[PDB]
């Protein structure tokens, strides 16, 4: 008697389970128990994966149904799942896209000031440095204050609100709601305030007052902005600092990309596909019975997409665990999903990644960890895997 | 075909697991490898673990010397893991352990302004509350530098080594070494400056320049600063830590203790009792062929005693997991040792967490965990357990 078999496998963010590659082989849909003990269909590799994510009556919004196995505990509003949809559905979709592009006037020039101050600030100090809570988090969250029109010093009680916004637990967080509650009260008083007038809250803020939108509620404005606050910087936070680890583990790379960093973008699309920040498989819900590999997946059946099983799958990506340059299909993997819910801020989420990357490797070639990689504390019951410091010297 | 078991068995401090009684029972001396790959004998009785700490026969010493098997690397030269013998050697015990007492005019009322400024600050921020790293581990940092001597403003420096010198690492640590390195400078300064003239640094600055001091090392005199720093607030400030939680799972206890704070003293003494902080077994090397239980320990071993092992002991401590205010042998735990090596500390740590206690229980009676249990980050690989963060509300 053994018990099924859980998930998530290990919220070590540094090396993927052997297991994946098992199960990948053997069983590439298959039974498991999340942590609030609900059964789901665990799908691990590059053809099954994409199967879901491209057919819609795999359901996000359907994840939300009271009632419905959960891979975890909702932490916003069961509407807010939805909030895609909700977008769209009140013409904002477009808007909202285009405020967060890397494309705006000084944007990048902004990244990079930002990035190359926060270094500076670390070799002042001296080593070691902690390039999650000192310089990727940092980064990240003064991107998306920029992104958003909204003060920098705001940035860091947002930011705050995270680390139990984007936890992965089995029962209702009650500090969740108190956080949410809170900040949407806040990105309320940023529409409301004259004085911002860009970014995504600027533009919305516009919107708002636009004949067109007069029936759009201030409450889906204010979420809004919580959302895509928290997504990006949880995501981008979160994968630089992964990033950097798989990086600075391969100093060959290091060096090629600091001799030639023309080759960041690809350098950063590869560490995009091994990423495993994403610390659960992507959640989905039947809508209908359907056949996905030797299983018919039943109407209400819970379904997971591993990432790390489309992205280490060697079927689609040889030497799938091995970073180059010059794979033939590079940007197909799945690091930013797939289909009607591919993310939004892919490009945002890449020039901050490339940005950061050339910056460190400029101000720190020499970059290496501080202490053993075993060392690292591994956030656990949290929707990424993310070291909870990341000590380098250089 | 199992592999010997592992230690330490569970990084996770809010719960003993249901295996240490199992050992107890069958197997109260047992073999386990460490994380280096060393063999080692765990020891997990009352009985036991006193014969083995209250035997010098069984050196804290030794466990330093070159080609011992390791409980973990050393983050500190290898002299310094005999730092109170050399502190006893050097004439200076009688005075080092009279500057750490809770004794000294005003430190008491210190503890309480500075336990009640945190609170208050908390408060008015809001919930939820981080109890470990905006209450527990300040207070504690605050505590050390006015029982050093040293300012305020050089205690958060000197704290932030402490993630990496109290790692329990299979591998030497570069950055450890750097931050020791480090803060024995600041030490070493902090002996020249004539502004330090109170508390353990002022005293031992006065002894330094007495005659019946003058062959003691300026390398010992810094290295008793950053020892006692750094063992005391990683000490206080996770013990703390940990007894929050105890104390907040316990609502009945906490009404009790909050009603009645004439017992927060057995509270706190029963509090240390089941107390899950210190992460591994305390290591001793055998110098002799000693029998401990049905085993024949011999020299050159390593012997782990791990302190819940004796403190959950129920032929020693009936009903162990049960805070009871009235037990006949309240002291007897082992949570400050026992013998030889016994903490110098622990009525420093005693009146550190009463008066914590007693602050948090009147400004915050009805404090309570603001995420679930399960979402608290257990810290690995570290020499205590403890969470990342603890979020309260009240
Ligand atoms: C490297 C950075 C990023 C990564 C790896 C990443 C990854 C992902 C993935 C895998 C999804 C799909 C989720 C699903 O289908 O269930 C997603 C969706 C999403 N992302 Fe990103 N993301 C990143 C950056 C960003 C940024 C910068 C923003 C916003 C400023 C953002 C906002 C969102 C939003 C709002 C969704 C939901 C899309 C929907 O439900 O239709 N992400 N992201
Ligand atoms: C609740 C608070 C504390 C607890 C639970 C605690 C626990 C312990 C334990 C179990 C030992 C024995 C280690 C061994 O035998 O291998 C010890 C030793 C020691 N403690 Fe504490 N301690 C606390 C507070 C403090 C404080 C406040 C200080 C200093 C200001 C301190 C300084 C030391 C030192 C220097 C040793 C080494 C003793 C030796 O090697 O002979 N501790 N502590």
């Amino acid at each position: 008697a053994t018990v099924l078999l859980e998930v998530p496998f290990s919220a070590r963010g540094d090396r993927i389970p052997d297991a994946v590659a098992e199960l990948r082989t053997r069983e590439p849909i298959r039974k498991v128990r999340t942590i609030t003990g609900a059964e789901a269909w665990l799908v691990s590799s590059y053809a099954l994966c994409t199967q879901v994510l491209e057919d819609r009556r795999f359901s996000m919004k359907e994840t939300a149904a009271a009632g419905a196995p959960r891979l975890n505990a909702l932490t916003v509003p069961p509407e807010v799942v939805n909030n895609m949809g909700n977008i769209a559905d009140a013409g904002l979709r477009k808007a909202v896209m285009k405020a967060i592009t890397p494309k705006a006037p000084g944007l990048e020039q902004f990244l990079r000031d930002t990035a190359n101050s926060l270094l500076d600030n670390l070799i002042t100090e001296g080593a070691p440095a902690d390039l999650r809570n000192d310089f990727a988090d940092p980064l990240a969250t003064a991107l998306h204050c920029k992104v958003l029109g909204i003060p920098q010093e705001d940035g860091p009680k947002l930011f705050r609100s995270l680390s139990i916004a984007f936890m992965s637990s089995a029962d209702p967080i009650p500090a969740a709601k108190i956080n949410w509650d809170r900040d949407i009260e806040y990105m309320a008083g940023i529409l409301e305030n004259p004085n911002i007038t860009t970014g995504l809250m600027g533009e919305l803020s516009r919107l708002r007052k636009d004949p067109a939108y007069s029936h759009v509620s201030d409450e889906l404005f204010a979420t809004i902005g919580v959302t895509f606050f928290g997504a990006g910087v949880i995501s981008t936070g979160s994968f630089l600092t992964t990033a950097l680890i798989s990086l600075i583990q391969r100093p060959q790379l290091r060096n090629l990309l600091h001799e030639k960093p023309e080759l960041i973008p690809a350098g950063v699309e590869e560490l995009l596909r091994i990423n495993l920040a994403f610390a659960d498989g992507l959640p989905r819900l039947a809508t209908a019975d359907i056949q996905v590999g030797d299983v018919l997946v039943r109407k209400g059946e819970l379904v997971l997409v591993l990432l790390e099983g489309a992205n280490f799958d060697p079927e689609h990506f040889p030497n799938p665990g091995s970073i180059e340059l010059d794979r033939p299909n590079p940007t197909s993997h799945l690091a930013f999903g797939r289909g009607q819910h591919f993310c939004p801020g892919s490009a945002l989420g890449r020039r901050h990644a490339q940005i950061g990357i050339e910056a460190l490797l400029k101000k720190m070639p020499g970059v290496d960890l501080a202490v053993p990689i075993d060392q690292l504390v591994w956030r656990t019951r949290f929707q990424r895997r993310i070291p909870e410091r990341l000590p380098v010297l250089w």
